[PDB]
């Protein structure tokens, strides 16, 4: 039973605590520590706070070298978020969060507990296939690494980016983000019982003193204005699977779409109130939007669509899946547990408290219309991943 | 569920008979229908039935136009040291798709290819063993139809049907013999294994109604046995690499079966050209079954290290493994969906067969199934490596 393991990871070791560490800085950011930089969401955050702030940002990444510099110079290029006068801001720090340390020496380790002020944790290993010991890894050790430095020589305030994949599917009333974490057992797949694992972690640091928010995202989609967007994104992988086939499900689940710029600004934002210390936040969009009406967004840019209840779409699938290699990469995906009429359950929940921290501020997210999906849309076909519609 | 759907399929149009059709030729073979020639077996198939008739091959291939098919089929071969181009006019190169109605020919070229060909060899199929049996359907299924309309069409032509062990039953008491007859759909266990079920249901209803077919149940079919030639997007060369790659490998209960292609190859040709063969079932599987850990033995002998760990153990490991490599994940990702019962201690079931009615057919042919042990494991290794697929021992 892999509940029986993912509790004994979610006990925090003794050590990892406030002890003789020296107080957190009171001042102003002089150095931040980021994973996660040549991903997705970690690409806009990068670029967030080298905006909102005047701190250098130390990035951890997976490479051979001045190799990491290239890698998240790339990333955000591909995002259109580059800028050469993000250079100097950006300290490329060689490592992997799935090792003892981060990947660095003991000595490296040491330096980097002295030099850091505050930590975004963004990084993790995001996938729907692998078991849980794949992940273990990345992200339940990961994590205990990131906590280890927080606790380090110095305090250093930590910001977690954990997702509401942490709560239980299949569930009517929204999840308030002050309700406690349920069982392990509750949960489906081994990238959720790993950021379940994480974020059982992280409170435990929480509770011992160490300064901490956690942010959950919702299903984070593309900028609201340039549409940059991952197309190795699953939502990506499904939007060209119903166009190139013609035909999309019938769900009943409400669907969630958050575009990125509002989770990274919402990011910052929160992690810049120190009424935030402590607290739990739902990035989710407060406005969802039903099966058919996406559906509708998209004829209108001009993709037609025949509509199919979940079950006989899934079919559709099965066997064009014998056709295309990408249809059928994206068929494993959907072949696991949630396959019935009424299509895949998912979570549904409650942003009030974030809506309430964040009123004070100019971070609103923006509404799912048949324009953002253009905008969606025109990228995705400008960028070659989908044919323009005739 | 699935069952319901396979056994609609596993029904034979009533159209699908004999009727009006000339009777089968009874002199020489003038033609040969092969599918399946740009396949891992079918390459060796089209190599032996060129070597022991004078018989046109017609491979039917996917392809834009027939000297791309050509070229397919060509370089498949040669890929397997099976190529001579004095073999270029023996083939007939039929650009069609066996999950296409009418193979994907026109009523006209349907029509055409019912009158010229004498036998059929059906050999190709969709091997792939993520999908589910909607996704094989088309290859699998309404393929294995098509041909025995085919067969059916204009006159008789005798259907020598490659099947596999895997259309049986896993852990039965007894290593299931030749003989006995299809159990149900429910106890199948995949995509693949539940519509090749579904396709020999079909090819024995067509045998019932009369229908000169040969049923020849394939095991686990490995590289040739001299030459070591075995394509690489194999499972088991899949998973022996993984092992390799990581140093370690699971000691599992069952009996491996490992059959040479060669010896499967010339053992369908041989009891093709059978008469004594028409409504029989065989099985061309390794007579000598042999232990995980043997295998093993004849691997580090070679020169490769390996740790031995408990089928679970090696799963974690390989689950653990899996987080930076993406041939290891595409691995885990086989094993991840196997049934419970199979991704135990033991490790994975695997079916038992009796191949006595194979060896009396194959009295003296020159014909019997190589042995496995270090030598075989060794010719085996050193084309992998050789091909670039395996870093050398060492
Ligand atoms: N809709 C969404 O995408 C949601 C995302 N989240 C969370 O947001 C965070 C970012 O997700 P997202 O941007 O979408 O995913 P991405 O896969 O695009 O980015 C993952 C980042 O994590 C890095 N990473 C993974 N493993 C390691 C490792 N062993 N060592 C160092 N770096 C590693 C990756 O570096 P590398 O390039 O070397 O792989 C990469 O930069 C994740 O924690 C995710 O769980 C939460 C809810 C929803
Ligand atoms: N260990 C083994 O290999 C065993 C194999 N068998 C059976 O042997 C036969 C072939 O096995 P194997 O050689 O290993 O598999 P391969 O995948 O190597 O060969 C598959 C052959 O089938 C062709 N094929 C698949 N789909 C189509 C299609 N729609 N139209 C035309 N051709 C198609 C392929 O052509 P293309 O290249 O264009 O895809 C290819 O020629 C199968 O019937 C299999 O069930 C049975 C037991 C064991």
């Amino acid at each position: 039973d892999v509940t029986v393991e993912m509790e004994a990871d979610a006990v925090l070791d003794a050590e990892i605590a406030l002890g003789k560490a020296l107080p957190p800085v009171t001042g102003a950011l002089r150095t931040i520590l980021l994973t996660g930089a040549t991903g997705f969401l970690g690409a806009f955050l990068l670029e967030e706070l080298c905006r909102r702030t005047d701190a250098r940002i130390y990035c951890l990444v997976r490479s051979k070298t001045q190799e990491g510099m290239n890698r998240i110079r790339k990333n955000l290029e591909s995002y259109s978020l580059w800028n050469e006068a993000l250079a100097p801001r950006i300290v490329p720090v060689r490592g992997d969060i799935g090792q003892p340390l981060l990947g660095l020496s003991e000595k490296e380790f040491q330096r980097l507990s002295e030099e850091i002020d505050a930590i975004y944790h963004n990084g993790a290993l995001v996938n729907f296939l692998y078991p849980y010991e794949s992940m273990r890894a990345a992200n339940v050790l990961g994590t205990r690494e990131i906590l280890r430095l927080a606790t380090r020589t110095r305090i250093k305030p930590l910001h977690y980016v954990s997702t509401v994949s942490v709560l239980p599917l299949g569930r009517k009333a929204p999840i308030r983000e002050d309700e406690p974490l349920e069982g392990p057992s509750s949960l489906v797949g081994g990238y959720a019982q790993s950021k379940w694992v994480a974020e059982k972690l992280v409170r435990e640091a929480s509770r011992r003193g160490l300064p901490v928010t956690i942010l959950r995202p919702g299903r984070v989609t593309g900028h609201s204005r340039t549409g940059a967007w991952n197309t190795d994104d699953l939502v990506c992988r499904t939007l060209k699977g119903c166009v190139r086939m013609g035909v999309a499900p019938s769900v009943d689940a409400l669907l969630d779409l958050t575009p990125v710029d509002y989770v990274s600004s919402a990011i910052v934002d929160l992690s810049m109130r120190p009424e935030s210390i402590g607290q739990t936040y739902h990035l989710v969009n407060p406005q969802f939007v039903r099966a058919d009406e996406m559906w509708n967004y998209m004829r209108a840019f001009g993709y037609g669509l025949r509509v199919l209840p979940y079950d006989q779409w899934l079919s559709e699938l099965g066997s064009a899946a014998s056709s295309d290699s990408e249809l059928g990469d994206l068929l494993m995906f959907l072949q696991q547990v949630d396959r019935s009429v009424g299509g895949p359950r998912m979570v549904v929940c409650d942003s009030g408290d974030t809506l309430k921290a964040l009123g004070g501020t100019g971070t609103s997210c923006p509404s799912v219309d048949a324009s953002l999906i253009s905008t969606y849309l025109s990228s995705l076909v400008h960028r070659g991943f989908l044919k323009a519609p005739e």
